[PDB]
């Protein structure tokens, strides 16, 4: 009479190429007799058996998403940890040739031309079969957008992208967008500081390398463009890439998070600057600081609290289930959850016996854990 548990929980998350097969499996221990069912996206891909594990024999971009097991005896039933299985791949380029125009001393933007791929491809910008690297002049941005600050007549002509997948090795060439650069008015004209590029709000987990903000500014002349960057209100002295484009954050914490701003200006200059914003948000994903016993009895017809408090950014959700079916709680319901996080049972029917699961869940993460109640008495 032993009630099922998980010897070994699945990674999170897992990169698989299409075409190569695929195995998952439902590592349970527990009292005869033990079945296991499998779900992906929540929905039944398979009912109870004795086979413990799912298999693809040849995936598909389509097979892309999430999957995990429930295993189940005479005791009760357990849902597995949840993975995402991601499926390694990239199309084509469908997008035909483009033509663009822009005058002299106006930035060109040039957004790099669309492609499905996971995961998303390295990009590099091309004209005449020549690489095109960020200067000064040029910038690259996260988005792969190709801008040119301060444009001349040379800057016109064909410009294309390649796009390579890091982890199936695949390399895409894509159509041409042609630049034409006008002459209207002398080419000597002053420019004021524009922002062509503002910082976005950007999401990280903590548990990451790097986070980058960024923003491009364009000017005439482009050499007293000066850009400075602030958290918060506060100049920032470190971490400052590019040509003062990026700022890059190393092994962001919770303290990193905050509002990051761009300000674009001319050096020994007469004008205010010119300034975008974007948050930052960091996370932690979800552990708990209390845990129930993974052993539990109660009598009939007593209360019973079974205690799960978890920590996290933001506060992680709480989420009951029995025999792998989520708990309802509510007040015209024998069960009732604290704001504490803790479940608690009134008249405790037999049937109150079994696996009690408590989740918790945030945008970045999923934790869980299992107790056995026992009703007596």
């Amino acid at each position: 009479d032993v009630p099922p548990y998980f010897k070994t929980e699945p990674v999170r998350t897992q990169v698989h190429l299409e075409g190569n097969r695929l195995v998952l499996t439902c590592m349970a221990e527990g009292s005869w007799p033990l079945e296991f069912k499998w779900l992906h996206n929540n929905r039944e891909l398979t009912r109870f058996s004795l086979e413990y594990r799912y298999m693809i024999t040849s995936l598909d971009r389509t097979h892309a998403g999430f999957y995990r097991c429930i295993v189940r005896n005479r005791m009760g039933a357990l849902l597995q940890r949840q993975t995402e299985v991601q499926v390694a791949y990239m199309g084509s380029f469908e997008e035909g040739e483009k033509r663009q125009s822009v005058n002299h001393g106006e930035a060109a933007v040039i957004r790099a031309p669309r492609i499905s791929s996971f995961p998303r491809p390295q990009v590099t910008w091309f004209r005449d079969g020549r690489k095109i690297p960020p200067s000064s002049r040029i910038a690259i941005t996260l988005e792969n957008t190709l801008v040119i600050l301060s444009t001349v007549a040379p800057d016109a002509g064909r410009y294309y992208v390649q796009a390579v997948n890091d982890k199936n090795g695949d390399n895409k060439t894509s159509q041409p967008i042609t630049l034409a650069v006008e002459n209207v008015g002398g080419p000597a004209d002053p420019i004021a500081p524009t922002i062509i590029i503002p910082p976005k709000n950007t999401s990280v987990v903590a548990g990451t390398s790097e986070v980058t903000m960024e923003c491009v500014a364009n000017a005439r002349p482009l050499i007293k463009l000066h850009i400075v960057w602030k958290k918060d209100g506060a100049p920032l002295s470190s971490g400052i890439s590019d040509y003062n484009r990026r700022l890059t954050i190393a092994n962001p914490t919770v303290s990193d998070a905050g509002y990051y701003e761009c300000e674009a200006m001319l050096r020994s200059s007469s004008v205010a600057p010119v300034t975008r914003g974007a948050y930052l948000s960091v996370l932690e994903p979800p552990q708990f600081v209390r845990e129930p016993e993974r052993h539990i009895t109660a009598e009939m017809e007593k209360v019973v609290d079974i205690p799960c408090r978890a920590k996290g950014v933001p506060p992680p959700s709480i989420t009951w289930y029995k025999d792998a079916a989520l708990v309802e709680v509510g007040k015209l319901t024998r069960f009732k959850q604290r704001s504490d996080g803790g479940l608690q049972i009134s008249g405790l029917l037999p049937d109150d016996t079994g696996m009690l699961q408590c989740f918790a869940h945030n945008a970045a993460g999923e934790a869980q854990t299992s107790t056995y109640l026992a009703v007596t008495s």
